[PDB]
């Protein structure tokens, strides 16, 4: 085993295909599931599984009361098969706390996961399934990290972390990892002005994440990342196509180094595919909540502040639920290109769903194809009306 | 490991033996059992296990409710250990959608699964645990396959899938795929004038395929594939005991080119095994429910007009429920010949039994013995009673 | 991997240490813990696990209702992990069937399940987890064999079956399979008068089981098996000291080839450790009724019609259920003997305690020691009223 | 596969990251839980793994009235995934008996478990999964040893037992074990008047016990074992920061050489690591119930009869529950020191919380940080009010 590096392109994405779907919460109404949020995908070398945040109960269990709280003694990063959902009984804990980010670097897999008290928080880093460096908070406020997967290149695994506020500037790195060991770490470059949440690809000895503006943007920000320099920089998504959530109407114009502004201290983790002409954003379709989901074909939206949409694909209908998107592909696939891949959390229950005293959530996770194929909507599918 | 070559022939079937069953109606009474339907087997070199479609919730779980419908987003290709219930916590996800076919080359497993809307159906062929390529609807209307193991041979994994109307002139292809990848297809030829769901089976490099003409024909066509040369062709059973259902009462001399007429727009996937004098054709035992199960030795049924059965075996009681029958073998058992199997689905719940909301299965296989073995029913056992 | 021979003598058996157990009625009281009766234990060379007939049936569904009955088309032979309970979610299917026997040749395991009506059975040989031989019944009367595991020495793994009355003469055959495949049979020899579920061990390549006669005996007949030279005999137990059950009070002088007459047509499967001064018989405590279980050390109990006890150790109080006990031991342990092993089955439910509708059973399991350990006894532990 | 040595020292511990943690009650509110105590933690070359004492019924079962109770018939040392919940369908049983030890060599895995009536207890040495050695009590009054892992150097396993009154003097003897048999054994020597639970762990080719003086110590003993001499003394913390429980208010000064006085006839499981100035004492925050728990920096605690603590870090807060608490090492992991590690035991139910009929307990574990990690508490999380 060596490690791996991104020695490929992205596949020409003309359409998004099924890949995998838990229907977590359906199934959940009656069998030991646990109650999540914060889901992912990643793939070893031989296998790719979902991951997400336990809140350490089941979902017909007493305690997934008040699960709509993010942060708890009882939350861990867990993952499970493909498309099963996260049960008490198939579910492997990778590492305890309340925000995470893994990716496996060819030999084999880190994880990372924050846990602590808001103004007290600390970093473990997992490599081999054994806990390796610390890393403390160093502004006492909520350290937080990508909640989707890593990428490595040769060994260094870049990592965007966050610590301050929510609504304000904030303290953010790129440690670069290498065996669970720090190599390096660097302050934020580039013209973001806040980061969350980045979700990333690599491709051709790069690293692209696209990332969350909670404080101003509804652009979403991108941080480029070169692995082998271990440098980067950032900037904002040029287009005029929006991808935030909540956010203002579509321009015609964006900003490429400046938040976009019309909704403050808010926002959603999402991402994109940036790679010239082969360009495709997702956002949810409500401007003003996590409702639906839809992929836009945006040719040369990261550098050209006026790009709309040439194509487009529905994931979600407006009329059901969505949450959190992210990026992962198959590094290990076989064949000339990296497909492009990506997953929905489709979050049930509070706050929207206030008839329940819970908050999960289920998966749906797409694939790129090079045919222009059909499309379905892919929504949760529980009746809330069930739990009741 | 090599790809499998179909270098034997048939062993002589003298009889049938118990080979698996699950009892997954009466076990997921009271356990975590997924609603199925559309179930079949295929061996690995090294395990055989079951497939079916899921449903995407427990049978005890609410959702059950709806279940009769075959085509949802909830829907995938699973796969358990051989004679095990489809379980939440035992169940594997193949890939996902509401139409499959799985077979493996020796080497590794590829699975199809087909999704989409009615009139924007895709096919997503997985291969080696990977989507690889996709193959859009060609007619807009219902883009469907096998529902039970394809074959392959030196890699060549033929196919076959329809798109079009179930109740008139419909376009079917076969494909012939090696690693996922696409080598050749051809537009359906010879006589058969309809065709779904095919069960196949393979010895001495060439692939039978037993399908269901759903339009006109109570007999069934045949497809006969040479995976070397990549060609086919297509014919009815000559045999006038007809294993369609519903059918009218046998004649005494079938039709070889054609369909025999008497029942139009219905019917149900079914099999045979058709060797010379070694044949066998399995049937419901009532000419108008899936009810009962029988086999019956028909020599020559393929090419005489006039066959009548000189043997046979009770599977299922004509006061129990059947459903959907199909073929596999172990191509990997040692030995001089290829031992025939086979499973049948044993529907409960709607729309016969319809005191329930929903609609599942069990499953029970046999295999031949060149004994002459006593017979016993099999029924799926359950007491719908129960689930009041 | 070789063949295992049996070149081994049995260590000295001073007292017996606990094994296993699984507790499955009190852990099944809440959780999805199968039914089954006719337990086992067999080892592979790298793992022990328990066997036992599922009835196809939680305890908790409503579907254990009925469960006294023998022989369904819902049993299976299922395996799983040593002192766990036979879950729905962890138990695999060796074969389906309602009488059984299993054993490791060294290179892989053979599993036997018989099936069908009681005038049709047959009997389906696995080997390597695939069916290679089947064998019909040859005296249309309940075609029925060990129910504990059988042993192999060099490929060769005799099996006792017994077809025909249970309370008159029947047919007792000795099969020799390798690979799954028949060497030889032979009818039954010697001056056993009937023949059921025999236990057996291997010690310096011969082969000794201990049976039930079910129709004259309350001694119990014995086989000596040579695997080598494919030859056996049989006699009885000569000790006084008598382990069938039910039984009349032991007398003073047995029976070394005869029937020890006092109990027509009833009888319970056991064992025993048959080795000169280190013999050890097994027995339920009462004369009666299935409780309570005994080991008694009886020198030279088969040769000698006068040996009455010298030791002893309670494994089970006469106020706890007791059922089948059987023999096994792990030839593949380190070390100089082999060591000699031995289940009980614990039933619980009908027909002694019929405030349930259900029978199932769980399992301890003892082997033996060089040191005079302590004794304990060890019931079931499950209290049937919270059943109700 | 070589024997593991303890060839390194004990990395500098700065502060303690989270490394595990079971949620086992939350979870087992509503799914399939085992009731448990005596939890520990145990690592292989290639993964760690939770471990205790189950009490053969799951927590929502009926069968867990009466689970307050220390030793039945139903009572096995289960092991189970890191992090998960000791469920069911994932938990394996590794011995039966109500107390415990168990440890890996670098080859293979040592477990022992002792089961009996008090008067009549026996201990059984299984490895590599079989069961190889079984010693009788000796003093007939509950043979009982670690309840939490042993440690190996070169193959030598030293495990510590005591038989004899809990009350006043006992015979504790040192057994020294290689593969499963007895090379030495040793009565108890030094200055430690009463032994009970020892925590062990390893480095630099010398092995560390912190153990219970049940009868008049509320300092703990400590037992120093050289395995390869295969010898050792004991004495006892000598600082005045006194760590059993229940116990008097800290002094000012401790005793090196016998039991610090103030609470007869009780005490609980728990552990040190005792390095110099590197030396952290765990010990509960009430001086009078199992409530809170905290570590403590007591540079020379061991040898120092006035140190101080010049460092802390919370646990678990003293309005929550706390329970036994012991050592283990991933002494597989790279890197140059052996990094420290402990659990501690979140017992919930009786006797403090009556209000339910059971007893269990879930589990947090810690291993240590060079850098200065920010605190966060670690409760159960448990309503034990859902439960009613
Ligand atoms: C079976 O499956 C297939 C495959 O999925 C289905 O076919 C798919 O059908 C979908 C849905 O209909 C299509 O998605 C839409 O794509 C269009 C883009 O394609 C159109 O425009 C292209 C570019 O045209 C522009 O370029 C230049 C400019 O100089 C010039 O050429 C041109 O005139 C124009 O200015 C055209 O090239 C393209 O045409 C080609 O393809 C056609 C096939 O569809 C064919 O018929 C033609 O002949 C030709 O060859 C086509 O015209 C997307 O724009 C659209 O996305 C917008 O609309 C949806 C609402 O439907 C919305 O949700 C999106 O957000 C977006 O609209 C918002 O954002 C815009 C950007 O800011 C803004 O302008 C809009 O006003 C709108 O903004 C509002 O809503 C948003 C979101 O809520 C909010 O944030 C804002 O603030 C504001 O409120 C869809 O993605 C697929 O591309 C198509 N796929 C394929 C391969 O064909 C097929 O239908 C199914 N079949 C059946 C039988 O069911
Ligand atoms: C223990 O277990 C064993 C092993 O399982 C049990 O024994 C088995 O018993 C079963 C059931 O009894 C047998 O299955 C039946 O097999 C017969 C075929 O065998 C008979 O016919 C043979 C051929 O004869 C013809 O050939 C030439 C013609 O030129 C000539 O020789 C001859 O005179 C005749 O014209 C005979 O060779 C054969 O005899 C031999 O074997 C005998 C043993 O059974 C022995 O006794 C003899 O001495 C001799 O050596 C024997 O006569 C099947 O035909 C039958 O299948 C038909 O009937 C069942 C109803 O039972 C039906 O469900 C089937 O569908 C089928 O009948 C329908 O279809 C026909 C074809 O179109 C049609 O003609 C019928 O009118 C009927 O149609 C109606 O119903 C269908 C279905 O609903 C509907 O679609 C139509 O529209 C219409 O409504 C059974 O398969 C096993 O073969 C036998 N196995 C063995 C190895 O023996 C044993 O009983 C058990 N023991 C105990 C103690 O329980
Ligand atoms: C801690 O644990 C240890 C280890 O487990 C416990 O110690 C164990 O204690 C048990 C139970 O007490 C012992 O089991 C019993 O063993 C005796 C056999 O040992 C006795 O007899 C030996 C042989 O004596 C004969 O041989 C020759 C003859 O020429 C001659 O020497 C002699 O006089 C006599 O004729 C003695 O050698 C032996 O003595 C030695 O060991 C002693 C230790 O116990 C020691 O004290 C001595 O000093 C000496 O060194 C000893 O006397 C078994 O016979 C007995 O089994 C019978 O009894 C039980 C009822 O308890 C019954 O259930 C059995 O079925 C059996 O009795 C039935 O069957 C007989 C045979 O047919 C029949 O004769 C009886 O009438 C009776 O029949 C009735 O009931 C049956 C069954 O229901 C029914 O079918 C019939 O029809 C009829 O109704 C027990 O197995 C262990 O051996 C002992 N183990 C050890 C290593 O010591 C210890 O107690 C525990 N400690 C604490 C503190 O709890
Ligand atoms: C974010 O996270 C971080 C990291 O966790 C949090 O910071 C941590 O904060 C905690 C809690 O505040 C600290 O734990 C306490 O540690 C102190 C020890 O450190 C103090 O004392 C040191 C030694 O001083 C002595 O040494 C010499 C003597 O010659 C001399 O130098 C000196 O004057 C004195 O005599 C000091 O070196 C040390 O100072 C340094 O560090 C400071 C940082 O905190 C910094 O500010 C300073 O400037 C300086 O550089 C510091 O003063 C522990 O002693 C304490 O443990 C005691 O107290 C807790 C109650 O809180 C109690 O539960 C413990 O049991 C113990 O007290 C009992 O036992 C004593 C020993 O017998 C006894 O003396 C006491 O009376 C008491 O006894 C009673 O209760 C017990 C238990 O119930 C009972 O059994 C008895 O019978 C009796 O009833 C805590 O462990 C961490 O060390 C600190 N960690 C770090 C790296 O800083 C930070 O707060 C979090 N931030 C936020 C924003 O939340
Ligand atoms: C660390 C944290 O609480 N992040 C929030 C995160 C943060 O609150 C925001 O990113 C602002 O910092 O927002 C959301 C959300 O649904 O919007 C979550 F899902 C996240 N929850 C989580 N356990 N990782
Ligand atoms: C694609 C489809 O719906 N096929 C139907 C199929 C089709 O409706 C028919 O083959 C006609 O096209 O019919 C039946 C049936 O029970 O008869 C099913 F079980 C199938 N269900 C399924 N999910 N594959
Ligand atoms: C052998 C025994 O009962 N030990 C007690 C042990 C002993 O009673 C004491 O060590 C005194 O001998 O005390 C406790 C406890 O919670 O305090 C337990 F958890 C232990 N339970 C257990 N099954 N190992
Ligand atoms: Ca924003
Ligand atoms: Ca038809
Ligand atoms: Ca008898
Ligand atoms: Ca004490």
């Amino acid at each position: 085993r060596d490690f791996n590096n991104l020695t490929k392109g992205l596949c020409t994405i003309n359409s998004w295909h099924i890949y995998g779907k838990d229907n977590a919460v359906r199934i959940g109404e009656d069998s030991d599931v646990l109650v999540t949020r914060e889901p992912y995908v990643s793939c070893d070398p031989d296998e790719c599984r979902f991951y997400a945040l336990s809140q350490g109960t089941t979902i017909r269990g007493k305690h997934s009361n008040g699960t709509i709280h993010d942060r708890s003694q009882y939350r861990a990063l867990i993952s499970w098969p493909l498309s099963s959902p996260p049960t008490v009984y198939n579910s492997r804990v990778e590492c305890i706390g309340w925000s995470s980010t893994s990716c496996h670097d060819g030999k084999t897999r880190m994880s990372i996961c924050i846990s602590g008290p808001n103004n007290n928080a600390s970093a473990v880093i997992w490599y081999n399934r054994r806990p390796v460096t610390e890393i403390n908070t160093w502004a006492r406020n909520i350290l937080r990290t990508q909640e989707s997967e890593c990428v490595c290149h040769n060994g260094v695994c870049p990592v965007v972390f966050t610590d301050g506020s929510a609504t304000g500037p904030a303290e953010t790195r790129i440690y670069y990892f290498k065996e669970g060991k720090i190599l390096k770490w660097e302050p934020l470059a580039g013209t973001a002005k806040h980061i969350e949440e980045c979700s990333c690809y690599g491709e051709r000895a790069e690293i692209t994440c696209t990332c969350r503006d909670n404080w101003q943007g509804s652009n979403r920000p991108v941080i480029r990342i070169d692995p082998v320099a271990m440098t980067h920089t950032s900037q904002y998504i040029c287009s005029p196509v929006l991808t935030d959530n909540p956010r203002p109407n579509d321009p015609t114009v964006g900003k490429c180094n400046d938040p976009y502004p019309g909704n403050n201290n808010n926002g959603v983790k999402g991402f994109s595919y940036l790679d010239g002409v082969n360009t495709w954003l997702g956002r949810t379709i409500s401007i003003a909540s996590r409702s639906g989901y839809e992929m836009l074909k945006v040719p040369n939206a990261l550098t050209d502040d006026k790009s709309k949409p040439t194509q487009g694909q529905t994931i979600v209908l407006n009329t059901d639920w969505s949450g959190y998107s992210g990026s992962f592909m198959d590094y290990w696939a076989e064949g000339e290109c990296y497909r492009a891949c990506f997953y929905v959390e489709l979050i049930r229950g509070r706050p929207k769903e206030d008839k329940v005293w819970w908050t999960s959530n289920s998966i749906v996770s797409m694939c790129s194809s090079t045919e222009f194929l059909g499309q379905w909507d892919w929504p949760d599918g529980a009746k809330i009306e069930y739990f009741l």
